[PDB]
DNA sequence: TTTTTGGC
DNA sequence: TTTTTGGC
DNA sequence: AAAAA
């Protein structure tokens, strides 16, 4: 009867009846994330997450009874929204100069919290002043971010995601004809838009040297076709908390990870002119065939669903879950699974469909 | 930097 | 008061 | 921020 504090024990579809509340909570979490106050950031993210799962809109304070992740601070924000249809706390964040600058600077691909603070303390407030400054030096990633800014700020839609899927499939099958390409992330959860397109590549017949060289061969193929705009391996990046999977280094050694920017020609997109092409972010994961169920679960998301699955495993089941395996800490054995359903069953959880993982 | 919960 | 909040 | 201990 009671709503669980874990997102892995709730069904969260794209039907949100509480957008007025969750938009204000996302603004407050984002402000704390950009300022690195991680404890309170997560508390606002959890509060936003549970409200997204509600099958009715909050219309009175009596509706917050028996709902987890709602303390005195979150209750006062909800109360304030019930009163005038707006949050005075979220409105102050939207008018904050540090929030506005950080939000704008980190909207450029390759700009992390350290670079955005650096620019803010120099007195910069706009992207035109940053781009035209005579002394500033930029990384190759930041250069791609500025050169393809308008295409990246506009999001990828489902027709564009499927056209990129065709490019990935053609390239992969040239080197591994038996390879299976699965679209993961937000698009797997039924989202109609995304900041990127995510893929999981697996091959039953591939060898260790073949698995380790596939992403190298795929990106070289795109480079020869004139489709590669930017490329980097995750091993040489160092990402901020928002993009950190929090996995063991021996777990990550098992996979091959690559992130690109692809030139997507309009003639490849089947949907409802300009330069005739659009720059698209693509994230690629190569995983060993035997670890495919754990990798599909881990890269489907959402971020909130993943971290609560692991928190539940640790604190409720005395288990250890990651993107390659499930370990029972008490019995000292690994639990085998060939499907996402088998993983949920080992955890003692009712199976949650990917379209219900939008926590 | 806050409050809540649950055994001592 | 100190610890956890997705890994060891 | 909000638990947990
Ligand atoms: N800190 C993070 C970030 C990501 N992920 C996982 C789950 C989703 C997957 C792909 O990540 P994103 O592309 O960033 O997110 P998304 O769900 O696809 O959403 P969008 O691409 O639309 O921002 O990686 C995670 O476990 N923890
Ligand atoms: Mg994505
Ligand atoms: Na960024």
């Amino acid at each position: 009867k009671k709503i669980s504090q874990y997102a892995c024990q709730r069904r969260t579809t794209l039907n949100n009846y509480n957008q007025l509340f969750t938009d204000a909570l996302d603004i407050l979490a984002e402000n704390d994330e950009l300022r690195e106050n991680e404890g309170s950031c997560l508390a606002f993210m959890r509060a936003s997450s549970v409200l997204k799962s509600l099958p009715f809109p909050i219309t009175s304070m009596k509706d917050t009874e028996g709902i987890p992740c709602l303390g005195d601070k979150v209750k006062s924000i909800i109360e304030g929204i019930i009163e005038d249809g707006e949050s005075s706390e979220a409105k102050a964040v939207l008018n904050d100069e540090r929030y506005k600058s950080f939000k704008l600077f980190t909207s450029v691909f390759g700009v992390g919290l350290k670079t955005a603070e650096k620019w803010f303390r120099m007195g910069f407030r706009t992207l035109s002043k940053i781009q035209s400054d005579k002394s500033l030096r930029f990384t190759q990633m930041q250069k791609a971010g500025f050169l393809y800014y308008e295409d990246l700020v506009s999001c990828v839609n489902r027709p564009e995601a499927e056209a990129v899927s065709m490019l990935v499939k053609e390239a992969v099958v040239t080197f591994l004809p038996d390879a299976l390409v699965t679209m993961t992330g937000g698009f797997r959860r039924g989202k109609m838009t995304g900041h990127d397109v995510d893929f999981l590549i697996t091959s039953p017949e591939a060898t260790e040297d073949e698995e380790q060289q596939l992403l190298h061969k795929v990106t070289d193929f795109w480079k020869q076709q004139g489709l590669l705009l930017y490329h980097q391996y995750h091993r040489s990046h160092l990402a901020d908390s928002a993009h950190n999977l929090r996995q063991r280094s021996s777990t990550m050694d098992v996979f091959e990870r690559s992130f690109c920017i692809l030139k997507l020609d309009h003639g490849r997109v089947h949907s409802e002119e300009g330069k005739g092409w659009k720059a698209i972010r693509v994230d690629l994961v190569m995983c060993p065939y035997d670890r495919r169920a754990f990798a599909l679960l881990g890269w489907t998301g959402s971020r909130q669903f993943e971290r609560d699955l692991r928190r539940y495993a640790t604190h409720e089941r005395k288990m250890m879950l990651d993107n390659h395996a499930l370990y029972d800490r008490t019995k000292r054995v690994f639990l085998e699974a060939e499907s996402e359903e088998e993983i949920f069953a080992h955890l003692g959880l009712d199976y949650i469909e990917p379209w219900e993982r939008n926590a």
